[PDB]
């Protein structure tokens, strides 16, 4: 039973907005069905109030809220599995995440990135320099997911508190109480109170708000496609930073020795599974070279067969549920599909709900549904592609997204060939797409982004103005 | 008499666009109606074109065009004054100005900003080291201004060469054949004719395509508020440089002497008439404070009665004409009215046509039109303001936009109250708003810009995508 937080108050409404959680689909809490209102009144308390923390104490607040994460983990993936229903490890291992957010926005806080320039350049120059410096904006809207309940929330407040921003977050309904208790943790940190809100209801009544107020500065937003072009075609004269989806490929190149094969097949499942697979960056396409499908397809067999899938709460599960039971029978559907098509299901033992198992098809067409759309679940599918890397290449650059991607290869020259030649905004060599520190430039092209980088240092940079001013010299 | 430039061809149409100079509305030019399908072609050839110049071969080029620049700078400018009606003083000047956009851009093509990120750095850490590089767009579609025929399309086209980028032009109707010879200019330098397509016609026809082809992955564009906000609302789903007017103070603080008055007289009355005040950054508005304008005023009605206003091909004319004669009646209105709201008009000989003498106007309301508004002509307006740092920043602050301004003060504490203060994307200490290098940081906040950075090196990364990868290290 969650009131929004309004600047550090708690406001409630008479309409609720159940939260359940999808292991057993029963109401875990309820939040309020807030209204253009109350996102309205959040905005003029963010706009009216001009930030004066200091960079040490920007810091200070960081940093605290960084122990109060790892302090309470218990209690905030809890919150997290009961509404988003992927497991405690996951959701322990989300807690972490969201630790480094804010221990590293808050080291990043004594970085003054101010440049100089001299004048005195060509046939019109002066004796006079210039300096940069970078100020706050009126206020920010942060749009977030139900993927990363705390993660995705703290990406997009610890760089605005590290920059002396307002921000008012509205989380989906889906998974909106950790952002709550996320604020709370900040106000006991000891955030100006006026610096976060977090407001909460259908996205036909307060969702617009969002959008369009006119003390809007920035919206920050992290979701579907859909939701995504439509915030850009509503959001007129706003700055936005739109994250939308990826449908990720992990390659497998035919260089690679059986050892290698082994520990590919071991990202491919790691990065297919994790987070029940509900990650923009998940492996949804193992494209994997013919000559060695038949070698690294039974070593990723194998590997989906030991992941135990089941209850999230408990501590022995991997894999836990996914967002709710229709996604579930949306990508079963999908699998079935491609299997009509000609795919191989090598391992299914069945979706109970919500809860679906690490399936493991081979042989998918990488025109069926499954793979050429964004399919957010715990699949593993496996795309035979030819052993030629243009052919290779076209074929991972020829779905609408464009995120990341991952390469397992020991032959520097294909390496270099395809961090090149895909179309994506990262390329990790041996390691899942999903691979990042929280810091680097994060963002995709296509329609997996508007172009603009996050991550803890873009972010801070995306959130501010630069302001020059020049001095005779 | 000119046809449109696309990837290097002579394209023509029936239908025809007169270009009139504005000193006696004759015809001096004409150049094609262009529609839909031209912009069209011209962003298929951009984006199917895959530029591979080196850095070297696009320096080579950037360079090339710059002592073409000065080599036909007599040339050159005969053509801006005789469709923009600026005199050859602020035309010769405008081709300087373009020779540094090249010159600069063409240096800054040595220059590789990628960065290193270590990963071992939390504890979820990993050895491996994350890379950057850029990458260019698809295509770029960049829409030009009246104000600067050449050095706007110059700021918009060399930056997007420099980074391997394929630009397609559509300059304002008004003055549109100032670009289709730099078009020439470029393809005698060595451009690769793909990269670059110059398109002329009515706004009703060709701009609509210019903001929602599907190639086009960025929009840039320098105009007025309104086409701004329209753009901003078309073009979805692109990223967009919008840059606007401004409404720019030169501000005159109460601790100089007599001889730091001249001075910033001087500032004054060449802030407000350069380019016949046809800039976005032209001093709009003179903030002189109340102790110091008997003194001030004086010094700037001197300076403003020694500028010859008149033939802008007369190479002694100061100060030729402003775009056209609605334009001027426009800007000579609001002096009368201020006039009636109190103002007092100090040097008014009259106007002729769309030739207007720098107007002197003092207590000036700062509510009428003339400062509240964008005037963007040879003006130049003194607001009486208090002896009160902070009633004149809020003053300053006022208006709808912010981009640039000057102060003229030689007392820091106060500067640096200014600095900060001005909401403003840049601050001149003793300077005219106007100035910059062209390779600085430039852009406005408000209504004067949707938040991005010009310049040559801001638009140059703005004109790419930053792609990371990592290495197992």
């Amino acid at each position: 039973h969650e009131p929004m937080r309004i600047a550090g108050r708690l406001v409630d409404t008479d309409d609720r907005v159940e939260v359940r959680y999808p292991w057993n689909d029963t109401v875990v809490g309820t939040v309020p069905a807030g209204r253009a209102e109350h996102a309205r009144e959040a905005f003029a308390i963010a706009a009216a109030y001009q930030p004066k923390l200091t960079r040490y104490e920007r810091q200070k607040i960081l940093l605290a809220t960084a122990e109060a994460l790892a302090a309470r983990k218990e209690e905030i993936s809890d919150v997290i599995t009961l509404e988003l229903g992927i497991s405690k490890a996951d959701s322990l291992y989300e807690v972490g995440r969201a630790f480094d957010v804010f221990t590293l926005a808050g080291q990043m806080c004594i970085r003054d990135d101010g440049e100089i320039f001299s004048c005195d350049l060509t046939p019109h120059g002066k004796a006079r320099k210039i300096f940069t410096m970078r100020e706050p904006l009126t206020a920010i809207s942060a749009i977030t997911p139900f993927n990363h309940p705390l993660n995705m929330v703290a990406h997009k407040v610890a760089p605005a508190i590290a920059t002396n921003n307002c921000v008012v977050v509205k989380p989906t309904e889906l998974t909106p109480m950790t952002a709550l208790l996320l604020a709370d943790i900040l106000y006991e940190a000891g955030l100006p109170p006026e610096m976060l809100s977090v407001v909460t209801g259908w996205p036909a009544d307060i969702g617009m708000e969002m959008i369009t107020n006119p003390h809007v500065d920035l919206v920050t937003f992290t979701g579907s496609v859909p939701v995504g072009k439509l915030i850009a075609a509503n959001a007129h004269y706003k700055r936005q930073v739109l994250e939308l989806g990826g449908n990720d490929p992990l390659i497998i190149l035919n260089d690679l020795s059986d050892d290698d094969l082994a520990r590919a097949a071991d990202l491919a499942v790691a990065g297919a599974t994790k987070n029940s697979g509900q990650r923009c960056t998940a492996v949804k396409r193992i494209l994997c070279q013919e000559s060695v499908a038949d070698r690294f397809v039974p070593l990723v067999l194998e590997r989906a067969k030991r992941l135990r899938f089941g209850d999230p709460m408990d501590r022995s599960t991997d894999l836990g549920t996914v967002i709710h039971e229709k996604a579930a029978a949306l990508f079963e559907e999908r699998v079935m599909r491609a299997a009509e098509e000609g795919a191989d299901i090598l391992y299914h033992p069945g979706r109970s709900g919500a809860l679906l198992p690490p399936i493991v098809v081979d042989r998918v067409p990488h025109q069926s549904d499954l793979v050429l759309e964004e399919t957010f679940g715990p699949i593993i599918p496996i795309v035979r592609v030819p052993d030629d890397d243009d052919a290779t290449i076209t074929l991972s650059n020829s779905t609408a997204f464009g995120l990341s991607s991952g390469v397992c290869t020991n032959d520097y020259r294909r390496m270099q060939k395809y961090i090149a030649g895909l179309k994506v905004g990262t390329v990790n060599i041996w390691e899942v797409p999903g691979y990042r520190i929280e810091m680097s430039p994060f963002g995709g092209i296509k329609d997996s982004g508007n172009g603009y980088k996050e991550g803890v240092i873009e972010a801070m940079k995306s959130f501010t103005n630069v302001k020059t001013f020049s001095l005779p010299w």
